[PDB]
């Protein structure tokens, strides 16, 4: 039937995500679909007493597919920020919130953004992150990404860097030995919300996943798995 029908029939829904994509979608070592936003699907789709099917194809596909109807729902850390993507599609409330964040050594005193005017910062010059640096007047040190530029401020050569929450989080519970930390992240109104996105005119279905993306947001269970995949909740904006 329709997706609203199935729904409410505890019938079954398909979701596009990539599988290639950890610590959000991707396979464990046994071989099974997991991650933040596989599981959390799993647990909505639980909630409205529905089956769920995964359709694993890579992110310029998944969306035509969701397009073009090859499945009802995408989740796949989408927050749809462009005005454009959101005459063509709908996103539910998010199930979690990312944005920038600072990271300094152990030992440092900086706070803000303001602390790094004139310091200097590891970025890649061309990323999203050294144009946030370089535009709050900090002096840019060149890496080629994270792993590179918390070695540098552990060696005492940067003394900051600007990245995304999800990732630094995901990095420093990999790698525990760090010596480094979060100094200061982005308010709420800075930061992007992810949600299962749906083709226009499914208002009722939309509705249905966001009220069981805030049960789970009350009853604990994303705060769990965000603890699993992140040492922390990510459901927070």
């Amino acid at each position: 039937g329709s997706l609203i029908e199935r729904i409410n029939n505890k019938g079954t829904v398909t979701v596009g995500t990539e599988g290639t994509y950890a610590p959000f979608t991707y396979h464990d070592k046994d071989g099974k679909l997991t991650g933040y936003d596989v599981e959390v699907t799993r647990a909505v789709a639980e909630k409205l007493g529905v089956k769920v099917e995964f359709k694993e194809t890579q992110w310029d596909s998944m969306m035509a597919g969701l397009k073009a109807g090859r499945f009802d729902v995408v989740a796949n850390q989408v927050g749809l920020t462009s005005p454009e993507r959101q005459a063509t599609f709908d996103k539910s409330e998010p199930y979690s919130w990312s944005g920038a964040v600072l990271v300094a050594h152990n030992d440092s005193n900086i706070k803000s953004i303001a602390d790094i005017k004139g310091v200097k910062t590891a970025q890649s010059l061309t990323s999203n992150y050294g144009e946030k640096a370089k535009a709050a007047g900090a002096q840019l040190v060149p890496v080629d990404g994270l792993a590179q530029s918390l070695t540098l401020i552990e060696q005492k050569r940067a003394d900051a860097t600007l990245n995304d929450e999800l990732a630094v989080l995901d990095y420093l519970k990999k790698n525990p030995n760090a010596g480094v930390k979060i100094v200061w992240s982005a308010p709420a109104d800075e930061k992007v919300g992810s949600g299962l996105i749906v083709n226009k005119g499914n208002d009722e279905a939309v509705a249905k996943f966001s009220t069981a993306i805030n049960e789970l947001k009350a009853d604990g269970t994303l705060k769990k798995l965000g603890e699993q995949f992140f040492g922390k909740d990510i459901s927070v904006q």
